């Protein structure tokens, strides 16, 4: 089964996208977007918690499907650890890539989910030694989805500056951890 950091992603992604159909998407943002006043620069969590909203059913599905394979297999093969670092570091990087050219108004796991991809894929493809790779066939999806993302195939109106950045983090991460 799924380990504990795979597993309270989830959950905590759950839990955010019911209270944002309770309450309102925009009510939630203000608690959880990137800081978007300068009032709220040293709400630390906010650099982070924008990858736990989800605008649509499709949105969290896709998401957390792929969350659920690809950090179910970092933390099973590589240590919880991991899993915590490379999700914070994608999250971080691909928030403020986003907020750098879209504004503060954003939310979604799929900075980190393609972070995931890039580094499933390339610590597979240069450290076999480590025991994880990405499948032939789910390489195949993984680079379906990034043109998905790449030239807005999703009907998303959200923007995709977070998406690369997130890709770029997944497989920098790799390149160092195959050293
Ligand atoms: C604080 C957020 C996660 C709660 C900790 C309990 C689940 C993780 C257990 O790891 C082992
Ligand atoms: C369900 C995850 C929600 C995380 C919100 C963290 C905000 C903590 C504010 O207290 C300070
Ligand atoms: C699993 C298959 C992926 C489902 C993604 C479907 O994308 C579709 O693309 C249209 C424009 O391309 C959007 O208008 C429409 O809302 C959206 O549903
Ligand atoms: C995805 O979670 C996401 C998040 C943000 N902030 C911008 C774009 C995207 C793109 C996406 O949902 O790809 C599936």
């Amino acid at each position: 089964r799924a380990g504990p950091v795979t597993w309270v992603m989830m959950i905590a992604c759950v839990v955010v996208f019911i209270a944002m159909q309770i309450l309102g998407d925009q009510e939630v943002m203000l608690w959880l977007a990137w800081p978007f006043d300068p009032t709220l620069k040293f709400e630390f969590w906010r650099y982070f918690t924008h990858a736990l909203m989800h605008f649509s059913l499709m949105h969290i599905l896709f998401n957390l499907l792929w969350w659920w394979y690809l950090g179910g297999a970092v933390e099973k093969r590589l240590g919880s650890g991991k899993l915590i670092v490379i999700t914070l570091i994608s999250a971080l990087l691909s928030g403020y890539v986003q907020q750098k050219f879209s504004g503060p108004w954003f939310g979604g796991l799929s900075g980190v989910v393609y972070a995931l991809m890039g580094y499933v894929w390339l610590r597979g493809e240069r450290d076999p030694q480590s025991g994880i790779y990405l499948q032939r066939g789910l390489i195949i999806f993984a680079l379906i989805w990034i043109v998905a993302g790449w030239f807005d195939l999703f009907g998303m109106s959200m923007a995709n500056g977070a998406h690369i950045a997130g890709l770029a983090v997944g497989l920098a991460m790799a390149f160092v951890d195959s050293l």
